[PDB]
């Protein structure tokens, strides 16, 4: 029976394949996925997940995002909870997993520096959830990734959560980002690129209840604004909300809030992020209100088809939360994305709802 890493590394071929990759950089890319795994990537399909990882619902410690781009194929990243072959405690996950990190950055040349100077932060002797690191991998050409590392703000507590986005910011030498940030409901992750960047390059992701169309077009701080029309779009296309009084009050909406230079102060990137799992009966419905968002702005959803049948074979409607997230990437000085995050599906596919 299939193996975790057998799986995980087929749907990545695959999608390597939709992105366009050569297949020496596919076997880069496949290599340095099972590695990350450790020795969960030998787990049977047939045990349980080997952690209760936040990074997914079914607690596949993997899951992949597709960024849409109009005439060219779309940017594929991996996201991997490396340390989760030990398990539930935080502790020894964090530990484990900033050691996959650490092997990668040697492997790269990149600096640990700034990682290492918020390992106190991030890392306390007794941590709390939800998670403790995860890594994001953009898998660009040339066999060489873009590698993020996703923190867990809440560390040190929930209550803590703000401090401690403060503080790490403030480390970073990112001495006005904090109070350029909207008000939101939590600060679910931070994520640190580990790049050689003379300006750290940090997003900060907020959490909103309740949000509404309006809202999504209000909560950017980036200069400068993004199109406050198509954000309301985006909002009630990916929630099914047309037209008032429609809000996203279950599954929260989130924003990500991205900082690239010191001096401006303000943020340099805006995502809006809609989980769409929780809006739909099935993924023929969160298929429907990608390809919506996809046409809208000019990237082609045939690509998007394609990345779905290199995860799964089933039946769109046979199931939800396949199409986690829709995102809509705004950053300065380049183009807009649309991003759909593809879950692994290796443990268990969510049934069907007779109503959203
Ligand atoms: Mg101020």
């Amino acid at each position: 029976e299939a193996l975790l890493g057998d799986l995980a590394t087929g749907q990545l071929t695959r999608l390597c394949e939709v992105a366009g990759l050569t297949e020496a950089d596919t076997a880069a890319y496949t290599g340095v996925l099972i590695e990350s795994l450790g020795t969960s990537a030998g787990r049977p399909l047939s045990l349980p997940p080997p952690s209760r990882t936040f990074l997914s619902d079914d607690h596949t410690p993997v899951e992949f995002s597709l960024a849409f781009l109009p005439g060219r194929a779309p940017h594929l990243r991996v996201l991997v909870e490396p340390g989760c072959s030990s398990g539930d405690d935080l502790a020894e996950n964090g530990r484990a997993g900033l050691r996959a990190v650490h092997t990668m950055a040697d492997r790269w040349g990149f600096s640990t520096e700034q990682l290492d100077r918020l390992e106190d932060l991030f890392f306390p002797s007794s941590p709390e959830g939800p998670l403790a690191l995860w890594c994001a991998l953009e898998l660009r050409s040339g066999g060489v990734p873009g590698v993020k590392v996703y923190l867990n703000p809440a560390a040190n507590g929930a209550d803590r959560a703000a401090e401690t986005v403060r503080e790490a910011l403030a480390r970073l030498g990112h001495l006005q980002a904090f109070d350029a940030l909207p008000r939101a409901d939590g600060f679910p992750f931070l994520a640190l690129d580990l790049g050689d960047w003379d300006a750290p390059r940090v997003k900060i992701y907020l959490k909103h209840l309740g949000m509404s169309a309006a809202d999504a077009g209000s909560l950017p701080r980036m200069s400068p604004a993004p199109s406050r029309e198509q954000l309301e779009e985006f909002f009630r296309t990916a929630g099914d909300l047309p037209a008032d009084t429609g809000r996203l009050a279950g599954r929260p909406a989130l924003t990500c809030h991205s900082f690239t230079e010191t001096a401006t102060g303000r943020p340099s990137g805006y995502t809006l992020h809609v989980p769409v799992r929780d809006y739909v009966r099935h993924d023929g419905e969160a298929r429907d209100r990608a390809v919506a968002v996809l046409r809208e702005h000019d990237m082609d959803s045939a690509a998007l088809d394609r990345a779905l049948a290199a995860v799964s074979p089933r039946p769109l409607s046979d199931g939800v939360g396949l199409i986690a997230y829709l995102a809509l990437v705004h950053q300065r000085g380049r183009p807009t994305r649309v991003t759909v995050y593809v879950s692994s599906e290796a443990y268990e596919v969510r049934p069907p709802r007779e109503t959203v």
